[PDB]
């Protein structure tokens, strides 16, 4: 089997992407944030504290003839950015782009933190990291991909995120029309539960390539590109007036700037992030200070190849017995 679904930016900055997901019988369609950095499929629901729902579409398990309470199971997750959610668990039928999993754990939120409430466009998350990170207790549950894998034509999914435009998540096949050149594959460590890999270096604009190993995660659920402070300083030094602002929480730059590109290495191959992808707009409405899309990972504990990086590539998440990651230009 295969599946193919369009993923759409939630706003004009590509702060996140949402993908429609069918849950239950009859189908209830929710728009979920596909997150290769976590492993829980959780949704706003009829059980979510009423004051914490503000415009999201909810899953109502009592209206699904295929929903079953997973008795005794609870979940609770806290993301790196400080947001969180928790609740109980149902199993139900879940379909993405025509690919169907029966008996998928659907984690129903009883509580969500303020940032979730405040974002009316995201109805929940669909985790695509390794199932070892799944938070369901006392019986850990499998991700949608893990459950689908054996049925898929090939045990892979691909992320093709758009810049200020829709893109595609495919399951079970590689669309050879969706990228240019060849796909370069690189090793993955699953030791921390992430799609963790090592970039071979970087360049800033038309500058020379610096060969250096950068360990990090391929994380569709993180907006920005977070790299070591040395790398980030080298990038922003090429933008007149750019500076790190403790009050704003990262590098800012004059909105009048033209940003240089940033290149990262994948083996001997190179992925070029155009400068415009690195612009996240005014820090507050009407400001002429703009927020940068490349930020320091110092104090995160890991480097993160988030959407800014991934949207410059066609990315293969290869879930073979020994997982790997593939990157192509597009």
């Amino acid at each position: 089997s295969t599946g193919s679904a369009t993923t759409t930016p939630i706003d004009s900055l590509d702060d996140a992407y949402i993908t429609p997901v069918q849950i239950g019988t009859p189908a209830q369609t929710l728009n979920l944030d596909f997150d290769t950095g976590s492993s829980d499929l959780w949704v706003f629901s009829s059980e979510t504290t009423a004051s914490e729902v503000d415009g999201q579409t909810i899953y109502t398990p009592s209206k699904s003839t295929t929903a079953k309470l997973l008795s005794g199971a609870t979940w609770s997750i806290s993301y790196g950015d400080g947001s969180s959610s928790s609740g109980d668990v149902y199993t139900d039928t879940v379909s993405v782009g025509g690919l169907t999993v029966t008996g998928q754990a659907v984690e129903s939120a009883k509580k969500v933190s303020s940032s979730f409430t405040e974002d009316s466009t995201i109805d929940g998350l669909l985790g695509l990291a390794f199932s070892t990170l799944n938070t369901v207790s006392p019986t850990q549950q499998k991700t949608f991909f893990d459950n689908a894998k054996a049925s898929l034509d090939s045990p892979v999914f691909t992320a093709d995120l758009g810049y200020h435009a829709p893109g595609t998540y495919n399951f079970g096949f590689i669309d050879t029309t969706a990228y240019t050149g060849s796909i370069t594959y690189t090793a993955v460590s699953t030791k921390q539960g992430f799609w963790e890999w090592t970039s071979t270096g970087y360049a800033v604009g038309s500058g020379t390539f610096k060969s250096t190993s950068i360990d990090g995660i391929a994380d569709t659920g993180t907006t920005l590109l977070y790299l070591p402070a040395t790398v980030v300083s080298a990038y922003w030094a090429q933008v007149s007036g750019a500076k790190s602002s403790s009050s704003v929480g990262g590098y800012v730059f004059p909105c009048s700037a033209t940003l240089p590109s940033f290149t990262f290495g994948v083996g001997s191959a190179r992925i070029v992030i155009p400068g415009d992808y690195i612009d996240f707009g005014p820090i507050s409405t009407g400001s002429s200070s703009c927020f940068g899309g490349i930020q320091s990972s110092a104090g995160i504990g890991i480097n993160i190849f988030g959407d800014v990086a991934l949207k410059a590539a066609f990315v293969v998440f290869n879930g073979a017995t020994t997982p790997t990651l593939g990157f192509a230009s597009k």
